[PDB]
């Protein structure tokens, strides 16, 4: 039997932010079985602790309700906040697909409020499918150029004119299901805050609340097309016209062809706590 | 304030099958807007929130999907009155609804309630008379039976289809359909006793629900009207093997179309896990 937590990451409420249901000692799951386990929580991801092979403090697997993923942000904020009240560190190490991600978590009289992250550097290119996209999401253009960036998982950046467009959108959910293997991500604001919506069918969701792998890359997206500098700090609000308001911080540092580091932080509060009959 | 919580998978005998709902006990404390915020953190296709009594039932139960509460609904209340059923010896139970109080009864083996039997409320139906736009978002041409809605409460459609492979073969515009407001539609196929499901809902929150125990009752009857089978002649319904969920629901609707004096649904159930929340 297994016991799990629930943690609302990017949010310091709950019911804000964005679920995430984190399962201890699975070692003894077939990765099949993970896979029924997530569909059965249908969360946006549930996680699975296992012991490190690599020299980390734990190996996490990472599946949607329809898939494995081998990197994602929110899960493994939630993972790393769950996990920091095992032990007194401040720093933990955590294995996936993508390699050992570093975490420094913020604690209060030993109880952890909050982790940052640093992200694999993504690569980018053009999307080459603007038109059929853009139909798909029901508008004309997007405010800058429609790049597709790579993390693990893949992410697209569409920029809307204002807040006001971006909460008016009503994709067509069929027509974004031919967009294999990537998340959509639609963006709008100004200086430092941005608010951000995410659809991905291919991923086993309408629509997410906090899409913890795309802020790192909406950073570098934002300096890129110089709406931002490198090194400056933002935050990206995700989740408010579904009711789950998701606050990411984000910095990249360095330049456009060659960046140092991606670093994606939140708070996270639990919100549950129980055990599974298998 | 903190809240128990059981995971029952209804419509099912073992765990990762049927549909799953979550069952918050001694919820008087919450208020509905904070009852339908915590059916949309578990993400469920129903959260209930179990309530002390008002009108000489054993509780009155509140019922949410993701985004909206229901007067009825047959899964959560299926789930519901098998995780209540641990708690008592009685072989029926009482569970006000806003429709209603709803009767059920328990099945045990060993120490253990594995199953249970619903009266629904009996139904009205009409035709939808949107065969048109309903058949496009369906991506479909015709209906092998009149395309009828059904009102216990929430409604439900019913549109046939001459195949299994054809019934699986449908990937509905869930925008489109969107544009039906307050309703499911229920698209089915098979033969006799042996009947197949997918039900689709943006209204009630969900792209394609796993089993739709509301909808299992005025199916039967459905298939009786339309000469298919005989009132009274119970049949199976299975929903949800395509998304990987199958759930079984057993339903009999008795008398005539012109006075239905019973329509039971039935099936097992099983709890997957338990837990408590924070507020
Ligand atoms: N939570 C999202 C995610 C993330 O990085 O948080 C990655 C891919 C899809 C999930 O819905
Ligand atoms: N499970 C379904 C339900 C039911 O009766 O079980 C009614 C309406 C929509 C839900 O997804």
């Amino acid at each position: 039997m297994h016991n799990y937590v629930i943690i609302d990451a990017f949010a310091s409420v709950p019911l804000e932010g964005n679920p995430v249901a984190v399962f201890f000692d699975a070692d003894d799951l077939p990765p099949a079985q993970m896979q029924r386990i997530a569909r059965e929580m249908n969360l946006s991801e549930s996680t699975f602790v296992l012991k490190p092979r690599n020299g980390g403090d734990a190996l996490i697997r990472i599946f949607t309700p329809v898939n494995e993923l081998p990197f994602a942000g929110h899960p493994l904020l939630g993972t790393a906040i769950a996990l920091g009240a095992h032990t007194d560190n401040h720093r933990l190490y955590l294995e996936t697909q993508m390699g050992t991600i570093a975490f420094e978590l913020e604690r209060q009289n030993g109880s952890v409020i909050a982790a940052s992250m640093d992200q694999p550097i993504p690569t980018w290119t053009a999307l080459g499918r603007d038109a059929e996209l853009l139909k798909a999401l029901g508008i004309s253009d997007s405010t800058f150029p429609i790049e597709i960036y790579h993390n693990g998982p893949r992410h697209v950046f569409v920029g809307l004119p204002s807040i006001d467009a971006l909460s008016a959108l009503h994709p067509d959910h069929r027509a974004l299901s031919n967009f294999h293997d990537m998340a959509i991500n639609c963006f709008a604001g100004a200086g430092r805050r941005w608010r951000s919506r995410m659809f991905s069918p291919a991923y086993g969701v309408v629509e997410d609340a906090a899409t913890g792998s795309a802020a790192g890359p909406l950073a570098i997206h934002l300096a890129r097309h110089g709406q931002i500098e490198f090194g400056q700090p933002v935050e990206i609000l995700q989740g408010v016209e579904i009711g789950r308001p998701s606050l990411m911080f984000a910095k990249a540092e360095g330049r456009a062809e060659q960046l140092t580091r991606v670093e994606v932080s939140g708070n996270g509060v639990t919100f549950g706590r129980g055990t599974i009959v298998l």
